[PDB]
């Protein structure tokens, strides 16, 4: 019963014999709690989306190699389902790489044991593991397909591989072949690239749809000829269509006109043309999941993106000019919209100080250190994401400051150091690759590295992590080094082992607790957590990990606090690392604090 | 082990042996869905209250005699141990008269089978009904007494007995000697009333403490002289200090200025008194349970009545003035307070006509209607609220107007008249006891009446309902009366079987809300456009009466938890007198939710 394919006579898609253009949105649900996927559909599809996109990110879904997460939060499957429910339809774009301002575009840092693998290319240890995958993810789209009675329109194979250097046409068809095997003949498969021939070149395939992508700045008419070169018939297409842009630390907040967003969106419907809103809405780069640009810049936790929806999922002025762009063209869904989310002030909550990294460090590394003669990046210590401390005795006196370095700048990406328990302050990839340390020959020598996030885009997104070359103090190599992986996630929701198992401060943790009232209807409510005096860190709440917070630099104040990691009645235990400085030194314990406010600041003055 | 007392030398309260003085609010738990009891108590105690007030109205847990509701949102056991539990005391006012804007003023409305019985009253009768009902309610308190370790720190016998006209002293007797016998000797029983002279003569009574009541518009001093007056020694107790005051349907909506609230609550606090806040929510009367004043006016469906927390429960700009007032006193708790619940707009829901009033007579008197030579009372034909519809043959042909009357003022409360299903017009106690009507001889004469609320306050509380005297057409009595009890609860709940001015008629339409969205349903507020005068059910549940052609209310408040996900939400008005449907437009015989109320409309 069930087609969909390209009526190239017609220069667009036939679903079951008959016209159809899409109109989409982009939701990552990698980026917004499954508590709230049904919220955020509902509010695309009464936008008058007739389809969704996505990405699926391979490291998401395999942290480990053979290891799988496909529960819960990471439910792509029943994700899909609940698109198809509400009647939409789904451009799925399953990579392997997908860039997206997420880590390392989406591939598995594990890729990496291989010290001189060429990431998207023929490399044979590349393909081999990305065909491993594909043999476990396909198969569980394959009835997901919209032949097969789901939502799955089309699919796109790589992401602007014309935008990377390699060039290598065999990946490309490797894909093709292993994507069709999966999924079948029908499906329609096809690329992404910017609007410009020299993007084209190395991103089309033969038996793939070329479509191109481009936002408000760009010429139309342009943009849309050089799609036509490669594809002279079908749909006009732009898959990723920007309703804003990506932010770094440190940079001000992105923000595209609403009127730019909609007389473009305006423009490319009056083509007749299929497109996608990038992103519709963006959400959040929770944990350690956030991507970073050459020269490295990375990206911030919250992923708003200046989307329709905003990070919480709420209406925005946006949103409705968008709507209403899409009823000159379509029959909107009737009936009022799902709310934006009521938002509450919990206040102030007071913290202290619980232990030291240090003083943790039985908690965190429950295996033990490796021991290596010179250091080892966080791939060879099997770590991908978080903190590696690195650990050496001083081999000479520093009574007077002695330079410590990293001459081949291979501190990737922070280090926070320490010399008998006193701070000496920090290295930074690029910025600050020396340091000066006191403190007695013999004393212990820590480096605690955190991984900012793996580059997402361009030719150095083989990121390795951690101490990936020589350190120098008073310019002789150091050497005979204890390397502790850390692993954060299980030491913080076990309260530091606590509860069992069934200038700058030290890098610590911080602790404390509030209570919210149970039978009251509309409590838990979502909030925004906020850091005054604080300067950078990660911040979990009942051990889920929300982010890193990092108000030294901005734009982003506040963090997104979805309300069902919430309880009520048993307390609500908030854990901060801080790494730089913590405002809980003087007498005046109400300055070691967070505070709990009811609207985000993410692009402060 | 614990004590609660008076304490004549210090004039003040001792709970456990130490000075203690109260500062309360007034919820009434018949008037807030239970699904909400947690919020308002809370957001009570987070304004700096120790203690609560309440009402129990007799007629809301004994509709038929014998018959108890002390179920779910009638469960005043389980509410009174939420208070405890959150940390609160109680007032607990067992009346059996309340007065309080509430129907017949708790008294229940089978009381006047009898129809001589002096309510209030020493009437034998009256005091083996009052008696039977102490004897189920008292020992049910029993356990929730300060000394037997619940809530309960005082009880007030009676309600304003000094304004009622009887004075019957042996009565207010015979209530201290049951509550006695019920709850012992220990609990500080007390009386409220006026704060002059003349309200406490028949109101006070040795044995029971004495208290007054007086708003903002009162001199303190003089209020606590009359007061003092009756009890010489004691703590000085404002039992109901106004922070509003009550509406009348076609009146303007009452407000008192918070500046007035808070000035005079500071003051009384400063002077040591305990005092009560009267409401500090007052929330809604549901279904038919308003009450009326003399000469006859019904209070709304909204008990808003300009209280701190509004009558969906919100936090006003009254409600952080009165904290900040009582935190100058007291030490109110940390943290933040509940929030105000969010409100939706679900926006307009169409209706279509399902059933006139006279085409679902099989469904709403399945038992068939009752005869009668003249008319009979609702109490006569075994109904309490809501609507009965009289039945005659027109004695001769009408082809020019006659008048149709009720010569001694007896349609209580009004009538929607039809002849041969042609609408003619309203009676209306008190305003229009003529009306004209034609017809010809044999035609159906039909007179729908409503119970529009019964008269809380005042001598006139034995306030029968229905044709309560003769009707005239051309100065004849009209005779031969075919009587119909209507079960509108009950048809409304079987979607009627079926699982200028209008008919009488229910209108039902449904609307959708989606479900695995966490923050819905939400609460709302349902408005009537173009409709005048009826009742509203929303999936079963009897939310009150709407009347934007009177005002000053214009919405009703819809609680949240009665809005379902999983199947369609039905609507269902019954409207009185005229419907925006006959119409070429149905998109006009429609309601409309919105996000914020109009109780107050000009
Ligand atoms: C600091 C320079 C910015 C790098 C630009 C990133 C490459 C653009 N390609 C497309 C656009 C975006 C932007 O949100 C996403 O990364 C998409 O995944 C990518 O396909
Ligand atoms: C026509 C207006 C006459 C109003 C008379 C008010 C009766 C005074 N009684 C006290 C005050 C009020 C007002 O909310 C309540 O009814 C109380 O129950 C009552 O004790
Ligand atoms: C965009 O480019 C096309 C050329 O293909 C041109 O016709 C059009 O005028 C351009 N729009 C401008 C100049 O804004
Ligand atoms: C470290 O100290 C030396 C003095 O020996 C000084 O020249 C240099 O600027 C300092 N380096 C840094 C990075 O502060
Ligand atoms: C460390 O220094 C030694 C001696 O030059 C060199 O052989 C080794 O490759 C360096 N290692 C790293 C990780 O930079
Ligand atoms: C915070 O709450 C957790 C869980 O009860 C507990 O283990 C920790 O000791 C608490 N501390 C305080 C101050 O409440
Ligand atoms: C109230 O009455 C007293 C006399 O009893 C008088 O002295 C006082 O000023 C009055 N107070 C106010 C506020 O009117
Ligand atoms: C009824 O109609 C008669 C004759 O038209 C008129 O005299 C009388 O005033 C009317 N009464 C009312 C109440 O309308
Ligand atoms: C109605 O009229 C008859 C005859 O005068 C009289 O007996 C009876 O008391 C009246 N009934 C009512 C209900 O007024
Ligand atoms: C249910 O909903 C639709 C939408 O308003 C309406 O057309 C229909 O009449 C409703 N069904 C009823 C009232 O049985
Ligand atoms: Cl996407
Ligand atoms: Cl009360």
């Amino acid at each position: 019963q069930r087609m969909f394919e390209i009526d190239y006579s017609r220069d667009s898609f036939l679903k079951d014999g008959q016209p159809f253009r899409y109109i989409s949105g982009s939701i990552h649900y990698s980026r917004v709690p499954r508590f709230y996927w049904k919220d955020r559909l509902l509010k695309m599809k009464m936008a008058g989306l007739n389809a969704i996109q996505t990405y699926v990110p391979w490291n998401f879904h395999e942290p480990w190699p053979g290891q799988y997460q496909f529960s819960e939060d990471h439910d792509v499957e029943y994700f899909l389902r609940l698109a198809h429910e509400l009647g939409l339809l789904v451009i799925l774009r399953p990579g392997p790489y997908i860039c997206a301002e997420w880590e390392m575009g989406g591939l598995p840092a594990w890729l990496l044991e291989k010290e001189s693998i060429l990431l998207r290319s023929s490399d044979p240890d590349y393909l081999a593991a990305v065909d491993k995958w594909l043999g476990v993810l396909l198969p569980k789209m394959k009835p997901l397909l919209y032949q097969n009675g789901g939502p799955v329109i089309t699919v796109q194979v790589e992401n602007e591989y014309g935008s990377y250097f390699a060039c290598d046409f065999d990946y490309l068809r490797f894909l093709q072949k292993r994507f069709r095997h999966h999924l079948g003949d029908d499906v329609v498969l096809f690329t992404t690239d910017g609007a410009h021939k020299t993007f084209l070149k190395c991103g089309a395939l033969q038996g793939l749809y070329t479509t191109v992508d481009f936002g408000t700045g760009s010429n139309i008419t342009d943009a849309f000829l050089s799609q036509r070169k490669c594809e002279p018939k079908g749909p006009l297409i732009n898959s990723e269509f920007y309703t804003g842009w990506l932010d770094h630390w440190g940079q001000p907040h992105s923000t595209i006109k609403t009127e730019a967003v909609a007389s473009s969106l305006y423009d490319i419907l009056a083509r007749g043309a299929s497109v996608n809103l990038y992103m519709f809405i963006g959400g959040t780069n929770f944990a350690y999941w956030n991507g970073a640009n050459s020269p490295y810049a990375a990206q911030p936790t919250s992923y708003d993106y200046d989307a329709p929806l905003s990070e919480a999922g709420d209406l925005t002025e946006k949103y409705f000019a968008l709507r209403n762009i899409i009823q000159k063209f379509e029959k909107v869904p009737e009936g009022p919209i799902p709310p934006s989310t009521p938002k509450f002030a919990y206040g102030k909550v007071t913290l202290e100080k619980l232990k030291t990294v240090g003083a943790a460090l039985d908690i965190l590394c429950p295996s033990g250190p490796i021991k290596s003669l010179y250091p080892l990046t966080f791939i060879q210590v099997k770590q991908h994401y978080g903190f590696v401390l690195y650990r050496t005795t001083l081999p000479q006196d520093c009574s007077n400051p002695a330079p410590l370095s990293s001459p081949l700048n291979g501190v990737h990406d922070r280090a926070y150091v320490a010399v008998d328990g006193i701070p000496q302050g920090v290295l930074e990839r690029n910025n600050v690759i020396t340091l000066n340390i006191t403190g007695k020959a013999g004393a212990t020598l820590d480096l605690l590295v955190e991984n900012m996030g793996r580059v997402n885009y361009g030719a150095y997104i083989n990121d390795f992590k951690g101490l990936v070359s020589n350190l120098t103090l008073s310019s002789n190599i150091l050497t005979d080094w204890t390397i502790f992986p850390l692993d954060t996630e299980d030491a913080v929701r076990s309260h530091l082992g606590g509860w069992g198992h069934r200038n700058y401060t030290l890098p610590a943790f911080y602790m404390g607790n509030f209570s919210i009232p149970s039978g009251i209807p509309d409590l838990p409510q979502d909030t925004f957590i906020q850091f005054p005096g604080w300067t950078k860190g990660q911040v979990w709440i009942n051990g889920f990990n929300l982010g890193r917070y990092w108000p030294a630099r901005g734009p982003q104040l506040t963090l997104f606090v979805p309300q069902h990691i919430l309880m009520t009645s048993a307390p609500n235990t908030i854990t901060v690392l801080e790494l730089e400085w913590a405002p809980c030194s003087s007498d005046d314990p109400e300055l070691c604090a967070v505070t709990f406010v009811d609207r985000p600041v993410i692009g402060s003055s």
